[PDB]
């Protein structure tokens, strides 16, 4: 019922370990979910939920990734890896037909936060449906702590019926090609960040967002309504410094974006596309700060 | 009559002065202004102008905003600084009824160039309507002083009747929804710094562009046709030292650039998005360098 | 026939070489040409192919531009350069009609990868036509030495007729405004880079894309499938240190981007801009990797 999933599902941070072989196994999965209220679209999913599980490894790892496809499955499903120096991603040798299950093993050289989705014909249509993920290769160290660690993803969702519209919804190739989506949804549905998982942080807390665009055709210009950036990590980049304070970031398909603030004022904080139509189609984030009031900083 | 907001029109720079309060009035007026020739908009502005007036702090500033709503007002409105650590950046509780007055006190603590818009619902549509401007938050020390400072902003007009058509046009929701506006304006309306308020420079001028995307949907490629940008502050931040020797930049929308540039050689220069279909629709500026020719540079 | 750009058509790279006069002798022509299979269209061309040569100079050189206009042309040209600087790029002066020759000097100042195009009205159509390329102005020194060199730009067809039909295309104004191609192609034609010039690399090669977007509407999203750029040159500017490590990067029209890579794995690499709705209107690219294989890297 419910594919959304919650921004607070983060991987325990890897310390200061040593390069090892990390084992991954992903299941691809029909099923009907919740799009809007009294709205249900037919879902394409990693592990039943949108987007994909992130992923958390250290450079020179070794990645053993397993993809199984559920028997139900009606389509043939894989996976590419930006952080995979491979033909395809990775692609080439997961493709899995419904009921099989596929291996291939490779090493994470680049540190940095990656996208990985299905890359099965047509590849746009898979993304759409909601196979998309991220997977963050830490560098050598480690990130430094924060309070709060959050995974978010932007999708489309080009449904035949319009947006308003109750009842089944199934893809539509002719809207894929317009680029023209019904809806715009951060983590899987509508409201999804908002009524749904809404986030959560106290005042004084350090919060890191681990935002990527599964697209898989619009670009985001990511923005915490209230907020500043103090680092930004521009396409998912853990090698080049990180640009300090900034508003709106560009984050485009298929990329990603490690923003980081302190945030020192009580009260709810808005993420949001600063394309700002779409947060009448779906796009709208919700971040709940407890805590006492700050009157040097806003009264 | 006239909307457009000159580009020369720019506070005088924060030297190397302490901290302090500072106080910032607005009004926001609802007025018919001219969008073309033969064609008028209902315009919802800041201080009767699109975009609205270019705000200039040091950090460390505590700005006290005052924001008034005309009596002859149809709608609430507010205001949201980018600059701003505040729920709805300080909008929370600067909903004001025509007639009415609120105000809020915040602290400046990131430099930069960052926007300002209404953040009323639905707050695409306040924005459409020219509800945005800048503030500038320089940094300690201040910026390096330069012949010229100009401030240029990109939005949107989503009028019901098609362009080229006279006569009185008002906001449509469809289109907005649609992301299919039929006028892209440079400071408000088309020719606004063409045929109305011409950008000048003399030969040898250093130049800086306080540029900005109202939006409030579609990112701007920044480029004036016959310069290379010396400096680019991506995204308006200052505090990451700025790139060098750029072409086009990308601005997203809610997002901004301080782009820099020095001026070799006499004659006309434009300013447009290099998405250059839109300077079919009205996107499009004009920059007259007058002086002596300079044969080792452009012959 | 063919007017599709092959990749591996680079300049040989400017060594420690001082500064000199450099002659470029441009051509524009008019010809039928294919666009895909069974479907011809008109184009506007620099020397018979889409893109245009890829020019490669040193900073401080002296570019003694010549613009000859074929006798049979219907269509006045000129040329905008974004390394120059010069009043329309240099356009200004470079208004040839059909059977003229026109010249000017201009002098490259900034290091890096520039877009020029047709600089005449209406710039978008002359643009969409594909009347763009790109001047590459070196740094004193040059550019470190890779084992391939390749050049790609990204351009929009406004045909009349619907993608999938045969015949003869024109171009479309009602497409142009409404920022609708019918296609997306990579240098000129539908299977440029993958059927008809499918670029080739051994493993352990490093590549380097000079990367462009002519547009004129649309930014891309650059990403080699199965790849991680080592470094990327933003916006092709070659005066601040590169950014590390990139899965994908936002290449604005008018823009460019050079990308660099190591190839470890052999097999199949796909070009595409990461908006993959384009990928199935033409936009593709074919990365041929042949060695032995690398099971360390990926097994
Ligand atoms: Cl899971
Ligand atoms: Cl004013
Ligand atoms: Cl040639
Ligand atoms: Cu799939
Ligand atoms: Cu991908
Ligand atoms: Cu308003
Ligand atoms: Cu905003
Ligand atoms: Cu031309
Ligand atoms: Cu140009
Ligand atoms: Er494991
Ligand atoms: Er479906
Ligand atoms: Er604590
Ligand atoms: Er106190
Ligand atoms: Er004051
Ligand atoms: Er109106
Ligand atoms: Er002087
Ligand atoms: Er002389
Ligand atoms: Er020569
Ligand atoms: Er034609
Ligand atoms: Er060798
Ligand atoms: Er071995
Ligand atoms: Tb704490
Ligand atoms: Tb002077
Ligand atoms: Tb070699
Ligand atoms: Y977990
Ligand atoms: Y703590
Ligand atoms: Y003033
Ligand atoms: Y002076
Ligand atoms: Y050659
Ligand atoms: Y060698
Ligand atoms: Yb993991
Ligand atoms: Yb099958
Ligand atoms: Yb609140
Ligand atoms: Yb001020
Ligand atoms: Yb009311
Ligand atoms: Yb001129
Ligand atoms: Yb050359
Ligand atoms: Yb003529
Ligand atoms: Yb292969």
């Amino acid at each position: 019922a419910d594919i959304s999933r919650e921004p607070d599902d983060v991987p325990p941070p890897i310390g200061k370990r040593a390069p090892q072989t990390v084992r991954v196994d992903l299941l691809s999965v029909e099923l009907e979910g919740r799009l809007a209220e009294g709205t249900t679209f037919g879902y394409w999913t990693f592990n039943g939920k949108v987007p994909g599980p992130l992923l958390r490894v250290r450079v020179g790892d070794t990645v053993e990734i397993h993809l199984k496809n559920a028997a139900d499955s009606a389509m043939i499903h894989s996976v590419d890896f930006h952080a995979a120096i491979a033909p395809g991603g990775g692609a080439a040798a997961l493709q899995v037909e419904p009921g099989g299950e596929k291996a291939i093993t490779w090493k994470a050289l680049v540190p940095g936060l990656f996208v990985y989705h299905c890359a099965t014909p047509m590849v746009a249509e898979h993304i759409a449906n909601g196979m998309y993920g991220m997977i963050l290769v830490e560098p050598e160290g480690g990130l430094p702590p924060v309070d709060h660690e959050f995974y978010v993803m932007q999708g489309e969702i080009y449904s035949d019926i319009p947006y308003g519209q109750h009842g089944s919804a199934e893809f539509s190739v002719e809207k894929l090609l317009a680029e023209r989506p019904e809806y715009f949804v951060f983590n899987g549905s509508v409201g999804a960040l908002s009524k749904l998982h809404p986030l959560k942080a106290k005042v004084g807390d350090t919060v890191r967002i681990f935002f990527g665009v599964g697209g898989p055709n619009h670009a985001s210009s990511f923005h915490v309504i209230g907020e500043i950036f103090d680092k930004v990590d521009l396409f998912g980049g853990l090698t080049t410094p990180p640009l300090a304070g900034i508003q709106t970031v560009t984050v485009p398909p298929g990329g990603a974006a490690i923003a980081e603030f302190k945030v020192e004022v009580p009260g709810t904080y808005t993420l949001v596309d600063h394309a700002l139509a779409r947060a009448e189609r779906g796009l709208l984030g919700i971040l709940h700060v407890q805590g006492p009031e700050n009157p040097d900083i806003y009264n």
